[PDB]
């Protein structure tokens, strides 16, 4: 591979020169003859396999903190090495899994917040033994992480895999969703997308008020065991009404969403070492909410309900009438989050911290991976600054990475 | 291996077989991917080979794959190459050539279209006087009085880079770009320089914001000459706003032929650095892109002022909502002018059925997300749910270096 790549930004005509690519550790999925770019998505480790990647991420830490080659640093490779070798693993220190935590995010190319990466509380779960357990932490995530609204980024880490037999996982994909009922005629109710999960919760034990925004329970497994139901205390769960500034019609259409976006069905990879259980939460980029959860067709798909009290022109495509309905539901999503003092962040603001994040990163770090087809906001793309910055897409490690959900690999006991 | 690609609105899947088929690199590596990147980095034993595999797909697309007419073409083309180093294309597989890189331009969202195709042969073309004939005849038949017709001119193909046929205008039609002395830009900024080398080659500049810019023809390797193309064959659009009646006051135009020619196209090897190629304008196109751009003509903040808009806060999506009223008015305009436009809602519905339609008789279609997608409301369009390939099949259009980087006057 060549040693300095050059990406170009159309719009200022600034060039950027990237050196941190040649570090890469995992496949994009790309070859030279095809590009994957624009797919979604594209029994442990053996003690061979674990000690390179392990010293990989201990040299890594050593030169962040100013003291490669050192005492400590040397001390610290042979401790890890003899743990390796005495027990088939290894376990970081709490100093390596906060800097570990807070780099996965750094690398995580599909992340348009990242310039907040250095502030990330990280809770370390891993005493955690029971289900019990990992709903007390995750409520103590979700209240920390709320902050009354004042939203606060943060992870909770649970143990690590061992044999693959005992993973901690999440059945959730995100802590908080809304359900989905599929009715005998055919018809959704709540959160079309949530319809099999919801399925599997209510076969669990779950009593559903199948209504069109039920906050769904947590599953939770611990050390490989069946998952348990819990319900997230109401009260911890905040809200938010959605209205808007003009139309006084907008509250009639009973819209309100959760104030706090958390991601439980990822991997953390660190070292080598496998966490299979650890969400991760940070604040709203309005059009998440505006354009996806509300206007997908797939999901609460308003745009014609919405258009309809707008009183728009709808036979024609070509008046534009689903865009001028997207720019007001996107206006009424951020001014329901300010009112209510909930942090939420537009999609203006959000790219441009990013290009300057981006910036500072080749300045510093020498690049910053990214996915460009996630980085662009779903509305308005080419007037948001990101569209017209060329990127350079690769995977580093510490990451957070893909996994396969739950119910298709567990075993029932 | 038999890759497979899912549109996640839908849960349709397609299984992409043709991406076997080829042999260019796109710029990624199994470690690094440039799909955003937007420009990502011939002798007789060179030129026969590929020579005989467009020989042999043109056959074979025609249903004779190994007939007395495709062994002859072979040995014809083997004495071509022998011989001059070179070889000329039947008119036949002229036409071909160009639909089918037309079919395989990964960034085109208007491919549905792809068969009908006019392709004049210029060929025989010599002179630049020559060239802009050639390009005045494709110019008015494309434009067809607003009902708008894909066409394609070639000139000569390339020979030792040395007499290169050149159109240097990037684009058939475009206004002009003036750096105005208090700092400042008249016209289309994306156009200064290209406007200076007109103006310092005798063009009289009427320093106005929508100027047609002239056109710098190079024949045969020689200093390119200025012509201006008759006014009456250049149709523009008043653009207005059906509600907004002081839309027309912002006094805005812009041509209806799309046209680009700073393109080189590759048949067999062959390579015709002249093809301007036309088709008819999606909305977003202009009213986006054109009009929006920053280092466009930038008229988002003139118009949420006419709006009376908040301009105080970036989260009153004043922006948003001002894009929204100027791709309104553009569609509007040509449709009032019964100009040929298409919406970018309608236009990527008809790419997902091309996309189905090349998956079930060609088994893919190499198409290029980043290009496809709209660039505004994205995700409410269906190609944003849509997992598309990209991969570079044959003949092509590719980009060539700017000639006023390269040519010895
Ligand atoms: C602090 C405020 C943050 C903002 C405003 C933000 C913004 C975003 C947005 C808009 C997305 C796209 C999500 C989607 O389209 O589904 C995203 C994805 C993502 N974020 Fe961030 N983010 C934040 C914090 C974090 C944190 C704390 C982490 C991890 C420690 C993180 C890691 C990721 C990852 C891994 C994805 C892609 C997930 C997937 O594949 O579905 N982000 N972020
Ligand atoms: C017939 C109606 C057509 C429509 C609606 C259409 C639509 C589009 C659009 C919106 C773009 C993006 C251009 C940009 O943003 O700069 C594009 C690009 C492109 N089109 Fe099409 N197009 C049409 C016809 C054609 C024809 C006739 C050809 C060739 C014979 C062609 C080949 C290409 C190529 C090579 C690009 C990429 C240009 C580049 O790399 O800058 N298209 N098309
Ligand atoms: C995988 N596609 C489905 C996404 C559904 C979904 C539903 N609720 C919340 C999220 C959160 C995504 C997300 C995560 C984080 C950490 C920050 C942020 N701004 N956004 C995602
Ligand atoms: C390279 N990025 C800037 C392009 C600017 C530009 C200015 N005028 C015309 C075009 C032509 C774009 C274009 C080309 C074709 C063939 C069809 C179509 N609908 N649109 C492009
Ligand atoms: C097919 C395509 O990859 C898919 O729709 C992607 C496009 N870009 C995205 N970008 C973000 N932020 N989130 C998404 O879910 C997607 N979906
Ligand atoms: C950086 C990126 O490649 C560049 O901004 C691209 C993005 N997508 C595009 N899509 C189209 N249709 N036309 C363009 O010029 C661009 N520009
Ligand atoms: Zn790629």
């Amino acid at each position: 591979c060549p040693r300095f790549l050059k990406v170009k930004n159309w719009e200022t005509e600034v060039v950027l020169t990237d050196t941190l690519h040649l570090k890469s550790t995992l496949e994009t999925g790309c070859t030279e003859y095809i590009c994957m770019g624009s797919i979604m998505h594209p029994d442990v480790a053996t003690k061979d396999q674990l000690f390179p990647l392990a010293k990989e991420f201990i040299d890594q830490y050593y030169s962040s903190i100013k003291r490669f080659g050192s005492k400590a640093h040397m001390e610290r490779l042979e401790e890890v090495n003899k743990e390796i070798d005495t027990t088939s693993t290894y376990q970081l220190k709490d100093t390596e899994l906060i800097y570990g935590a807070k780099h996965a995010w750094r690398n995580a190319s599909r992340c348009v917040g990242r310039i907040q990466w250095s502030k990330l509380q990280v809770f370390d779960a891993r005493d955690c033994t029971t289900a019990h357990g990992m709903f007390n932490y995750i409520c103590n995530h979700v209240k920390y992480a709320t902050n009354k609204g004042n939203l606060r980024s943060a992870i909770t880490i649970f143990p690590q895999r061992t044999d693959g037999k005992h993973d901690f996982r999440v059945w959730n994909s995100q802590l908080i969703r809304y359900a989905g009922y599929k009715q005998p005629d055919g018809s959704t109710l709540g959160d079309p997308a949530n319809v099999q999960f919801t399925e599997i919760c209510i076969q669990q034990g779950w009593k559903p008020p199948r209504g069109r925004f039920d906050v769904l329970p947590l599953l939770l497994q611990a050390n490989g065991n069946d998952p348990e139901l819990f319900q997230i205390p109401p009260e911890l769960v905040l809200e938010v009404p959605i209205r808007h500034p003009k139309f006084e019609w907008f509250k009639d259409l009973g819209l309100k969403w959760y104030g706090l976006p958390a991601v439980s069905n990822m991997l953390l990879e660190i070292g080598g070492l496998e966490f299979s259980a650890c969400p991760f939460s940070g604040w709203y980029m309005g059009t998440e909410i505006g354009v996806r959860d509300y206007c997908d067709n797939s999901r609460y798909n308003i745009l014609e309900e919405v258009a309809k009290k707008m009183n728009l022109d709808m036979r024609k495509t070509s008046s534009l009438w689903k865009d001028q309905a997207l720019v007001e539901i996107n206006i009424a999503v951020l001014y329901s989050f300010q009112s209510d003092k909930v942090t939420i962040v537009d999609h203006h603001s959000a790219t441009e911290s990013f290009i300057k994040h981006m910036e500072n990163e080749y300045r510093c770090r020498g690049g910053c991976p990214a996915d460009w087809v996630w980085i662009v906001p779903p509305m308005s793309g080419s007037i948001t600054p990101v569209f017209h910055q060329e990127m350079l897409n690769y995977r580093l490690t510490p990451s957070f990475e893909y996994q396969p959900d739950p119910w298709n690999t567990h075993v029932w006991k």
